[PDB]
């Protein structure tokens, strides 16, 4: 257990120019002088800290630290608190250099080539052997799956709706966290993120830089002639393309998307992909499933149109199919499943789907350009809307942020804002606009909260920290970005760069929550396969994935037994392998994870 500075700071660094605050655990309510050091020991700068109070979410009582102005690049500077009285009057070593985020970037996009259903994992591309592993489900026993996957057995308890008997193959496409399920809806807004992450870069001139272009990934269509990061999504895609329910398999819902396929039933920790016994089954259609794939692959098409044509057209032609289907077919919810007992994967359920509507309307309109999409999204409520706290799915009304894998209006107001599109100018400036209020509000979150994160406690019933915090700050800091390229503001930019500070160990727990960064680094996510906490035979994670982060709604048993009830919630985590609700890993999080260090070391250069 590696002491708690207190001197909270960005526990690998910042970039030379930028706002830097760190955060004092101290009790003095008077200032107290700081020392920055370099490695050699030498002040090379010196001040007084900001106190604030006794900080909510933490119970700490804090001080800030603004050293701003110092952009001397360094390696292993460590702040001292000389006149304070305590053990851990100091920060960790941090770096003041331009290349903080640049390998960070390419690690967060790797780790969905490590998620990847249907292909072997390897050398090179894997980044160690230890991480090496056989294919996962194309239908070699131990796997029942996913070469022909039977719908869900209509006996089941919570079966769902009722399907017609048939077959799949619904190979490829990533497993969706710790588990070995794959999900339209979630997959949904990871793979959006990526395209996205893509087409601001293309339109801002930046798509032969990082991992935009051909070659810029480590990936096995790294020399192929497309862009790495499109040849990632397009493996996610060509998964939902075989998630369509086709005229052949039933005429009464072709067009209709898969809501997600994986075990009967849930397996434990420590095995592969390739190992998983269980049957496999397609849970039944849902109206998101099928928003979230008609407006991906409207996204897809229109990215992919010169590089693949062929592709592209069969992406439109599906998602216009999809779009129709789900039309006539509105209310169709994934309804919630218990996690005990029940179906092997998670819900995410969802009653409401007219923001995905509104998302795929928008998408489908900058691609096609067609009046029944510009007439549809006009009309929306959502039109133009960019939430600084949600009020959309449920489990999502009174939280701070702007969209999540099932309340995804925002999605299709930045694709309005980004891309150009036939929409009045004034209403593309009211989406521009909308982006710059929500961030507004998040900088006033930062200068209330003692540890500088864009977020505050819920304002739902049971308050706290909602299940996967970390992703919700990450999902602000887009949009942040977004501010950034529209008013050229840099306070938006100052934004992320507490964000990603907060994520980087300047925190009430002064954890890292990124596998392989930081003196105190993410060890012990809740993974099958990356588990050494199970058995010390399985591999320690790969870089640059991120944990869910605080929960405090105490949703598994070793959180429960970990920390008690009346605990702050930003110190409602563990970093162990068994706590799901506190320490997972996912797609929908490592994917504005990979946005905001790509965007972040753009920055840099």
């Amino acid at each position: 257990i590696l002491p708690q500075p207190d001197v909270r700071v960005n526990q690998v660094g910042y970039l030379p120019e930028g706002k830097k605050v760190a955060t004092v655990v101290c009790n003095s309510t008077q200032p107290v002088k700081w020392q920055l050091k370099n490695a050699a020991g030498v002040v090379v700068l010196e001040g007084y800290t900001e106190p604030k109070g006794l900080d909510k979410d933490s119970q700490d009582y804090v001080h800030w630290l603004d050293f701003s102005d110092f952009a001397t690049e360094g390696i292993g500077y460590y702040f001292e608190l000389p006149t304070v009285n305590s053990p851990t009057n100091y920060s960790h070593p941090f770096d003041i250099r331009k290349d903080i985020y640049t390998q960070m970037k390419y690690d967060a996009l790797a780790f969905f080539y490590h998620k990847r259903s249907g292909i072997p994992i390897e050398m090179p591309y894997a980044g160690g052997e230890q991480w090496t592993r056989p294919a996962g489900h194309i239908g070699i026993e131990p796997n029942k799956g996913d070469t022909n996957v039977p719908t869900w057995p209509q006996d089941d308890e919570y079966a769902g709706i009722p399907q017609k008997n048939y077959t799949k193959d619904v190979t490829g496409g990533w497993y969706d966290a710790g588990d070995h399920g794959k999900y339209v809806v979630n997959g949904g807004i990871a793979v959006w993120t990526l395209m996205n992450m893509y087409e601001r870069a293309k339109i801002r001139g930046l798509d032969n830089w990082g991992p935009y272009r051909d070659g810029g990934m480590n990936i096995p269509e790294q020399n192929n002639g497309y862009p790495d990061i499109l040849d990632e999504a397009r493996w996610e895609i060509e998964f939902f393309k075989k998630m369509q329910v086709t005229e052949k398999e039933d005429p009464s819902i072709a067009g209709m998307v898969h809501h997600k396929i994986h075990d009967f039933r849930w397996t434990a920790l420590g095995m592969l992909p390739h190992e998983d016994p269980q049957p496999r089954y397609l849970r039944p259609v849902s109206t998101a499933a099928t928003l979230n794939f008609a407006a991906t692959l409207a996204q897809s098409a229109r990215l992919w149109k010169d590089y693949d044509p062929t592709f592209a057209a069969d992406c439109l032609e599906k998602a216009e199919i999809a779009w129709q289907a789900a039309l006539k077919h509105p209310d169709i919810y994934a309804e919630y499943t218990p996690g005990s007992g029940g179906p092997g994967g998670g819900p995410y359920n969802d009653d409401y789907v007219g923001d995905e509507f509104y998302w795929a309307a928008c998408e489908l309109y900058v691609t096609t350009g067609k009046d029944e999409y510009k007439n549809y999204l006009m009309n929306s409520p959502h039109y133009l809307e960019m939430p600084a706290k949600m009020g959309a799915n449920g489990e999502d009304n009174g939280l701070w942020g702007c969209f999540t894998w099932g309340t995804t209006q925002g999605l299709g107001t930045i694709t309005l804002a980004l891309v150009e599109n036939g929409l009045p100018a004034t209403d593309i400036q009211k989406a521009r606009n909308n982006i710059a209020k929500a961030a507004d509000r998040w900088l006033e979150n930062i200068e209330e909260q003692g540890y500088r994160l864009p977020i505050k406690q819920a304002e739902d019933e049971r308050g706290g920290y909602p299940w996967g915090s970390n992703s919700f700050i990450l999902n602000q800091m887009i949009v942040m970005g977004y501010a950034y390229d529209f008013t050229g503001d840099s306070k938006y930019l100052d934004g992320m760069f507490d964000g990603i500070s907060y994520l980087l160990g300047r925190n009430a727990m002064d954890q890292s929550y990124v596998t392989g960064y930081g003196e105190r680094p993410l060890q012990n996510p809740h993974d099958r396969f990356w588990t050494p906490q199970t058995s010390k035979r399985f591999p320690a994670p790969p870089p640059g994935i991120i944990s869910g982060g605080p929960n405090s709604r105490f949703e598994d048993p070793t959180i429960n037994a970990a920390v008690k009830k009346d605990t702050p919630p930003q110190k409602c985590f563990i970093d162990h392998t068994d706590s799901w609700s506190t320490n997972e890993i996912t797609v929908n999080w490592n994917a504005p994870f990979a946005w905001v260090t790509a965007y972040l070391d753009q920055y840099t250069d």
